[PDB]
């Protein structure tokens, strides 16, 4: 989780800035300030992220004439099979918030109406709720037979994947809109695609590009294999956010070492082994050799500017 | 220490039917508490917030919480402008509680938002004035620790002969009650901070009726049977006598008089009702096998930690079976204390 750690550390200045500039409940500040992390995993990364947020809100608190905030309540959300035991045992002893964990998909409601002041999600929202049905349909123009993911090179495949990403993100936004009070902030970080690029020439995309042929090395089951993820462009996020209506997009930007074949192969395996198993020795031996001969490509042909930062603000009334 | 986690045959989840009976018997008192004592006048919340202290791994906690939610919702719909829009239910236990198992057991089809909170209920767990109803079912007999005096070989309170406070040794009882008074008062102070004015605190715990001692309650007598099994294991050279002498559980079973004394001294709550429930298993014959597994699911951890088990519990099972008629004829069954408290308006 060290790369994801870096995203949070890179985003800290932005989070601090976002809260300093955009968090303002006017005459209606809470005594209990409530924060939720959507897709928290098992730590430590969620603890650093929540710590940075609490620190920023504390500064905000001190900045007001009559500091309104008495305490903090932080909620850690992940899927029901997340290892919450480990998360709980890892909670920082010295912290300034009451803590709770919440099981469930973040594509549903997870919290009471107008109970949240700030919502966060770091490196989670690229995970779709499912594979789009259309890319599985042998008779669709969107049949994604040649690849494990949306490369972005195929217009109809891209249509189906984006349709799913839009549906899922819009579901998330609707849910968070109900849970956040008016003026509440929603901070989102996820891997994406910078202007002038496509998924396939980002690191995550090209990794999938190397895997697809490895599987080809049952053909039928390879043709029907797809992953439930999407890496959006800034234009795509703006379309979804604008169509949604409940938030203003206060900021959307991309935040800023040699490729390690061995380490990457181990990390890639840990993330995707399950998906492959459900749909490994022989395969990841072939993948490790393929990453090996792709070092200079990762070093000098792949876009590394992929960490999207999104600050949204819950519209009033 | 938490109960046996997971969902196997030795687990708390699989062996806590007696405790579920306590919640079952409590249901009618919960309905009366809501009907009679839950009243926020013209400041009812839109989000009704409930916390369960000592929830374990389910399914009992989900049962207790569903009964409360339904009662409150019935009340809600009986108001001309039903004020409550949603429910938020918090599940609290120690940090080593098997929350993974708890969460896999939580109903995915339900009418309340849910969260779990790790930590000792002798500390603050929630923001100030955030809760409308606090629940604790068969948890508040657990002390924050064994009293220091009973571990002290030079003290008159040295509890060398028993695993718990029987009530028969005066110095041991003094040491244990002092700890209970301190602990429960600390629990009530913390809950007083967390509950809004007029909020309810609903409690059940194992206690002692008038004219009895811990010794001749089910909880006490099961410990009376454990002590000699440990002594026997020491005689047979599996553990040391020294280790037996030093073994004590952090538990106290109070009388109503004791509870009233602690409550009255605390001052943050009015005592709206204190009564002994009629347990639904009251008229059933003792079941040694099932009681053995119940008892194991609770105390296995304590024994493991102190002594560093299968053979012990085989011996224990034998003693339970042998003592069937004692449980059936000589043990007080009027032992499930129900307590309703109401946070005073500050
Ligand atoms: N629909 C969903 N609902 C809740 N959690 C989800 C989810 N889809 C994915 N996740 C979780 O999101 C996490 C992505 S990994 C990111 C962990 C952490 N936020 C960090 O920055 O390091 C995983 O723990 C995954 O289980
Ligand atoms: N200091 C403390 N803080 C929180 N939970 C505690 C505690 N001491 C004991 N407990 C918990 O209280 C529970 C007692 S068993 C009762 C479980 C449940 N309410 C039921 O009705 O079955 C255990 O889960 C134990 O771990
Ligand atoms: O939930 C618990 O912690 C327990 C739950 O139930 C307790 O035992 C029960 O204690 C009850 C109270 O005396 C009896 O009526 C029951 O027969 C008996 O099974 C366990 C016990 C035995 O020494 C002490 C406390 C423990
Ligand atoms: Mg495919
Ligand atoms: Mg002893």
């Amino acid at each position: 989780s060290s790369y994801q750690k870096g995203v949070i550390e890179a985003a800290k200045a932005e989070v601090l800035l976002a809260i300093k500039e955009k968090l303002d409940f006017k005459t209606d500040w809470p005594r209990t300030f409530v924060i939720a992390d959507y897709g928290c995993s098992t730590g430590p990364n969620t603890f650093f992220a929540m710590q940075n947020i609490v620190e920023a809100v504390e500064l905000k608190n001190k900045s007001l004439q009559k500091p309104p905030i008495v305490d903090f309540h932080v909620f850690f959300n992940d899927l029901v099979d997340n290892d919450f035991n480990t998360l709980f045992k890892s909670l920082p002893s010295a912290r300034n918030y009451f803590a709770a964990a919440v099981p469930g998909s973040f594509y549903e409601r997870l919290f009471p109406k107008a109970s949240l002041h700030l919502a966060n999600s770091s490196y989670a929202l690229h995970w779709l709720s499912k594979v789009p049905e259309e890319v599985r349909d042998q008779n669709s123009l969107a049949w994604n037979k040649s690849r494990t993911y949306c490369s972005g090179t195929n217009k109809e495949v891209t249509g189906a994947y984006f349709a799913q990403f839009r549906k899922d993100l819009n579901r998330f936004l609707n849910a968070r809109a109900e849970e956040l009070v008016g003026g509440g902030l929603l901070v989102i970080q996820l891997p994406g695609v910078p202007s002038g690029a496509l998924p396939f020439n980002t690191g995550a995309g090209f990794l999938q590009e190397l895997l697809g042929p490895c599987l080809f090395e049952s053909h039928e089951k390879v043709y029907s294999f797809n992953l439930p993820m999407y890496f959006p462009s800034i234009e795509e996020l703006n379309l979804v956010i604008k169509g949604n209506g409940h938030f203003t997009a206060e900021k959307i930007k991309i935040l800023n070492l040699l490729f390690d074949a061995k380490m990457t192969c181990l990390q890639f395996r840990s993330i995707f082994e399950g998906f492959i198993k459900d749909h490994v020795d022989q395969l990841f031996d072939l993948y490790a050799k393929k990453l090996e001969e792709s070092c200079s490509i990762f070093d000098q042909e792949i876009r590394k500017d992929v960490d999207l930062f999104v600050l949204l603000k819950r519209v009033l009334e």
